[PDB]
């Protein structure tokens, strides 16, 4: 209940955007909160939106606030700008996380996108192991294989639906999944229209990953980003569920990547990955991009796999 929440006028803010009624939130009914974790673009914090949700209008609901930090440049306001016009234009789907508003008129830009409690997917992953792997300081929450294929359906259901919508995600990956408190399976920057420069496939991004080892080939050496292209990353991000968190190419620099991938080798199978699922993953590596599976492939045939472990 700070100066976030007291409105900017004519001759003190920066920039001025356009407003959409349909889409815009009042200032004052957003309570800025805990940050939530450092790197990406820009800042996310926590906050409480009072009527955000129009199925419970008087109610207060906890919401993630995207913003600029104070030495943003003109391209990074652009840059989240057509981030959130792109989600607008994408739609809502269950597994992605959704556009609920925008705080564009009488100060900085906030976009505002649904909460995820149970943090990214790796994290979430990672502390529901079973005991006998890698841990460290609640047994109900623990996976089953059941928990993981419903996992790999849900986010496989999500990249139909982006797909169908003519969107290609380019760095699909479970520290861009993100779960609800209901252990809904949403992923994150989708939107992303975002030019970059300054690339090193070599060099660490802030917390040790290198987004190479999700690339499909022809994303390396080409540039091309396609849906089969991000068939390839899906492949990755399921050998991250049945890992439960695990490290892909774990241990292999940069450079044995591209020769090992050249010389037709993959990633071995999971423990916890049955001989039916690893195929699966194994369609997702194929060299050749029309040999992949596509996403409305991916959907039924996990379906499939999770009427009949049930
Ligand atoms: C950006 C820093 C980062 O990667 N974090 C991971 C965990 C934590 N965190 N980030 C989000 C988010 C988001 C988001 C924002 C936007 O802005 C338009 C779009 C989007 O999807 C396209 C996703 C978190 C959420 N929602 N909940 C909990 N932790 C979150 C920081």
């Amino acid at each position: 209940h700070h100066h976030s929440q007291d409105p900017m006028l004519a001759g003190v803010s920066e920039y001025e955007l356009p407003e959409d009624p349909k889409w815009e939130f009042p200032r004052d009914k957003l309570t800025l909160g805990k940050p939530l974790g450092e790197g990406c673009f820009g800042q996310v914090v926590m906050a409480e939106a009072v009527g955000i949700d129009k199925d419970k209008p008087k109610e207060a609901v906890t919401v993630a606030v995207k913003m600029l930090k104070d030495d943003a440049t003109e391209k990074d306001l652009s840059d989240l700008v057509s981030e959130m016009e792109m989600m607008k234009m994408i739609g809502k789907h269950k597994n992605i996380i959704n556009l609920l508003g925008a705080c564009t008129q009488d100060g900085p830009l906030y976009v505002i996108v649904e909460y995820a409690s149970k943090g990214n997917l790796r994290e979430y992953l990672r502390a529901r192991r079973p005991p006998g792997m890698e841990y460290s300081y609640v047994p109900e929450e623990q996976m089953t294989f059941k928990d993981l294929v419903s996992c790999t359906y849900q986010l496989a259901r999500g990249m139909e639906y982006l797909a169908s919508q003519k969107c290609i995600h380019r760095d699909l990956a479970a520290r861009n999944v993100l779960v609800t408190e209901n252990n809904v399976m949403k992923i994150a920057d989708f939107g992303l229209a975002r030019v970059i420069n300054n690339i090193d496939y070599y060099k660490k991004t802030t917390n040790g990953r290198l987004p190479v080892k999700w690339m499909a080939p022809e994303a390396l050496f080409d540039r091309v980003y396609t849906h089969q292209s991000d068939v390839w990353s899906f492949g990755v991000l399921m050998w991250e569920i049945f890992t439960l968190g695990g490290s892909p190419y774990p241990g292999i620099p940069v450079e044995e990547l591209f020769k090992l991938l050249k010389e037709g080798h993959r990633m071995d199978k999971p423990a916890n990955c049955t001989n039916e699922l690893y195929m699966m993953m194994r369609d997702c590596w194929h060299a050749v991009p029309s040999q992949r599976p596509t996403f409305k492939q991916l959907v039924e045939d996990l379906d499939r796999i999770l009427t009949l472990t049930t």
